[PDB]
């Protein structure tokens, strides 16, 4: 047993990261079949990012203005298009290491693994969540742009995120692999407000179950509560409203532990109103919201991939 | 910027995990060149683990009693030996995907990535530390035995850990790749006391620097302290004694932030004696000790591998 923030194994995605250079700027791209995907601001210098006209800037460029590297191999570019905020560089050779894959647009609260990359080479892997305000709290130095986030379903990689920028407030924003930003953000160096963020209530509940499964039980109380009365305490503390769909997703976990969902809510209430007392749950002194109910079950049952 | 618990990219190690079966028991093995490495208790049934005579049990076995699987490929076994607590199964075909590699025995306080595996298939990856009492706080369900831990230096994988058992107290123990246990543990299902654990002081200091680098600065105080007086407060709170070697390793971080090491110690003192006040550092309400000084620099400068 034991419980850890685990990322997916990253082999299938390492064989897809390439380096993309256009004039001065270099970042990471994703080579699937015979298309390379990367952030379109690869075509801006530092001054352009103040106020870029992306169509005009791309017109100054031709197929040979794009240097695409995969290890020491160089790919030839023979076609280039702009889909929303992503560049699609049509290359001549299809990636021998292309996995089976989907492009997926995820929902807030969902989690994914990130392969942080620099110069087209993988540096590390970690799990993070799409916040309710469509930002991610990641780890992205200069040149990490074009790093991707992904889930794996046995054989199939579901690419859901490409990193584009660090906001002035230090959090991170990016697109799906169709180039549409998550959230109200744009690829422009300007002041951009992320909204008010809140805590992913259904994730916190999934993590309290994982705690019960692993022996940590001091927070279990005799009280109970109702859905509407729990929601009144949720909004006092900046937690998402719990819906019946959320109660249903927590169904299996409810069945394995024998603790009904609204009983777990009443435990959460008293943690919210009284704190943790200087105690810990699963090694943490805060309420953790970066595990989905599906994550908890995968880790607690031993689901593999390959 | 931002700071995350990052694991190494796990591609190089996925291509090495195989499934090993001997009679009833199945676990994971590590196929490097033409040798498969796995925990020797693969040759015990459930009752044997109470009190196994490993030499006698291995004598009942011959080369064809060992089923080694890599995906759907089967390997032929043509030699088998017991080195301390590991089995070495000599197979006929050399692993085409063998990376450059070393076997390394690490020190307490050092960190490594773990690839949790079931039935020879990777399930997830995470970073953990060798506690001062030679245990690890991991995530290991039944059949995870033989999962390995590793570091990567650019091209080279340094294998340092193989998982063998969960102690009755819920923590985990294992060997280096020469089969010698870290700590006083044995591969026997019995009551085994891990010693008193303590907090890895030099790691906590490295994480406070990472905090300063990333904007989190509320814990910086005007006071200072001495090495011996700080050590007196360390042992009050179950922290490792800080040595000059530890001060030296924190040297570069001292130089990049401009805060001398003993000034950072005086900040830590006041956190230990007064707590965190209900505040956070880098998202955590506790003092984190699972980053080494080398980890902090790798993440804050962007070191890659491939």
């Amino acid at each position: 047993s034991g419980f850890r923030k685990m990322a997916f194994p990253s082999g299938k995605v390492e064989g897809c990261m390439v380096q993309v250079t256009c004039g001065t700027t270099t970042l990471n791209g994703l080579w699937l079949d015979d298309v390379v995907y990367c952030p379109r601001h690869v075509i801006c210098t530092s001054e352009d990012m103040l106020n870029p006209n992306y169509e005009d800037l791309l017109i100054r460029k031709s197929n040979h203005n794009f240097l695409v590297q995969a290890g020491n191999v160089q790919l030839r570019v023979i076609g280039h298009s702009m889909q929303n905020c992503v560049l699609k560089l049509r290359v001549d050779t299809a990636n021998p290491k292309t996995p089976k894959y989907k492009f997926v647009r995820i929902q807030p609260g969902q989690t994914f693994s990130v392969l942080a990359c620099y110069n087209g080479s993988p540096s590390g892997v970690y799990q993070c969540a799409m916040r309710p305000n469509f930002t991610i709290k990641g780890s992205f130095l200069n040149g990490s742009c074009g790093s991707v986030g992904f889930n794996i379903d046995y054989d199939c990689v579901s690419f859901c995120y490409m990193h584009h920028m660090e906001l002035p407030t230090g959090v991170h924003a990016g697109t799906d692999l169709e180039g549409n930003f998550y959230g109200p953000f744009v690829d422009r160096q300007t002041a951009q407000a992320a909204g008010t963020d809140t805590t992913i209530t259904v994730n916190v509940l999934a993590w309290l179950y994982a705690a019960v499964i692993n022996g940590d039980r001091w927070f279990l109380n005799r009280f109970t509560t109702t859905l509407n009365d729990f929601n009144l305490v949720a909004m006092k503390y900046n937690y998402e409203p719990l819906t019946q769909d959320h109660v249903d997703i927590l169904g299996p976990l409810s069945a394995q532990t024998g603790i009904a969902v609204l009983d777990m809510c009443a435990s959460l209430k008293e943690l919210l109103q009284n704190g943790m007392n200087g105690r810990t749950i699963l090694g943490s002194a805060l309420l953790e919201d970066e595990f989905t109910p599906f994550d908890v079950v995968r880790q607690c049952s031993g689901v593999t991939f390959q």
